[PDB]
């Protein structure tokens, strides 16, 4: 599912992403904006052979399963194919855990790069939320 940007920002604030720890809902509609297009099928392949899945690209060396990324962790506890589900919720649970693990939302290198200091609360201007 391709989704619009005021529908994703409905359906990240239903989840409980709005302020969660501390990054405002703009913050997460910006990431997923550039990570993926709003796209939850996109996946992309890293240099190191693990693959980035979903509308956050949640990466397969730490934080799911996909069967071919050796030595990888899976701190989800989840198939990384449960993250395309045009339903977003296993990969916002997972989002929360992964914002949680101490460097924050620098863990998005798009977000760092493409939402770090920019205005974002423009991500959700105009939505009825
Ligand atoms: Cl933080
Ligand atoms: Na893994």
């Amino acid at each position: 599912k391709v989704f619009g940007r005021c529908e994703l920002a409905a359906a990240m604030k239903r989840h409980g992403l709005d302020n969660y720890r501390g990054y405002s809902l703009g913050n997460w509609v910006c990431a997923a904006k550039f990570e993926s297009n709003f796209n939850t099928q996109a996946t992309n392949r890293n240099t190191d052979g693990s693959t980035d899945y979903g509308i956050l690209q949640i990466n397969s060396r730490w934080w799911c399963n996909d069967g071919r990324t050796p030595g990888s962790r899976n701190l989800c506890n989840i198939p990384c194919s449960a993250l395309l589900s045009s339903d977003i919720t296993a990969s916002v649970n997972c989002a929360k855990k992964i914002v949680s693990d101490g460097n924050g939302m620098n863990a998005w290198v798009a977000w760092r790069n493409r939402c770090k200091g920019t205005d974002v609360q423009a991500w959700i201007r105009g939505c009825r939320l």
